[PDB]
């Protein structure tokens, strides 16, 4: 009872994907192998989709969203994350692209519009202006975000760890 | 069962009202016609009331109280308001457009035609003048909204109508 | 249906706690008693425990988790919060330390490592950085947060009146 139509529009699901019971899943979103949605989470695909790749995580009390029909968007603008992607507890995803092997620190927003290249680090509590570029291998910190600095190998491996890591997490909840 | 009691008090439900089946509605809440509740809000008024206008949405993930006494909550017609907005003991007018992931505390003061943005704080008693754009935390005056970004803020409103009853429909 | 096993980890309850029909609490919590769980609330006590004190609430939309495993702690680390705390709603605690009579304002983010002691208020929207400790007596503010001035005697009453009238409330709900 966690997936719901919008008109004609269903969650499409892959292999081993977790959707905790008290979450909430709309429309057309989604959701790759071994994807995982945590506790009171919202995903909202009705006026657009939701695309999130495999091995990625959406933890506890996220809200994610599609940018709604506007004169700036006519037809709304899609939510796209990709794969080993970490989306922090509590974080604001709307209308935005994430590439691969990114961390969004808990509580984050980022708006419609923003794009996120791939191996980006975003601290807790941060905010990514619309339609600002991520640029790959950095790490974001602020509201609003600035460029800190380069993230070092070993801090991009743990991008890596973190979804892995995370995999393993609703595996065994899947398992219980 | 999406409303619920405390104590002698119970919700007021207008016409044409939708509150997604996960949300939480308790004690003494006005929804006016046409008002969305959209998915994961709580709305709680029991220390004291919340009063919602007409064609007003209240979007995902939001969470609205009033003022812990040791103040109720108003909001206007055409109000739109964003994902994960905390609301707590303030008034807000009539077509005011609240950035997603914004926080407006106790006793602050919204004017008609004001647009907040996206994860600002709105301090205790403050007041925000109408037909500007504020933004931060805490929040500072930007500038004065455009006639379209106006039209705009009337937009959102009626296409969150539109959106609401999309969905009751269904 | 609140409460939720995580393997054979269950929550302990004491006498008189209050959980929102709404709220998901999962695995190893503890709620001394008197403690208050209000709506749309997650607890998450997998990977390590969570630890709640008597008389302190939990506000609405706030998520409450552990540490997570990593190459810095195998083994995760708890969450633990004294007696007589107001957690405001909307914040997100992770793997910090609170002490008692402790007041964090609505939407805060306090992070892991963290340690706050007695008698603190921590403003609306502040954010606690990892391992940052808060001097007792104060009041602290901002994203990060800092000391800003000592809690007048006043202030000091305040917070466990405003403990005593949660657990009021909690009573009220409890009793109807
Ligand atoms: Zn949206
Ligand atoms: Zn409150
Ligand atoms: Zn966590």
């Amino acid at each position: 009872d966690v997936l719901h139509p919008y008109r004609d529009l269903f969650p499409q699901i892959g292999q081993r994907v977790m959707i905790d019971d008290s979450s909430v899943v709309i429309g057309d979103v989604r959701l790759a192998d071994d994807v995982g949605i945590w506790p009171l989470v919202v995903i909202r695909g009705d006026v657009h989709y939701v695309q999130i790749g495999a091995r990625t995580n959406i933890q506890d009390g996220s809200m994610l969203h599609v940018t709604h029909k506007s004169s700036y968007n006519p037809d709304g603008n899609p939510l796209t994350i990709g794969e080993d992607v970490t989306v922090g507890h509590k974080v604001m995803l709307h209308g935005c692209t994430i590439g691969n092997r990114v961390l969004v620190g808990m509580g984050s927003i980022l708006l419609d519009g923003a794009i996120v290249e791939d191996d980006v680090m975003i601290g807790a509590g941060s905010l990514v202006p619309q339609n600002k570029r991520l640029e790959s291998g950095y790490l974001y910190l602020g509201s609003p975000v600035k460029q800190i600095r380069p993230l070092s190998d070993e801090e991009k491996a743990g991008l890596r760890y973190s979804a892995n890591n995370y995999v393993k997490w609703k595996d065994e909840y899947l398992d219980q």
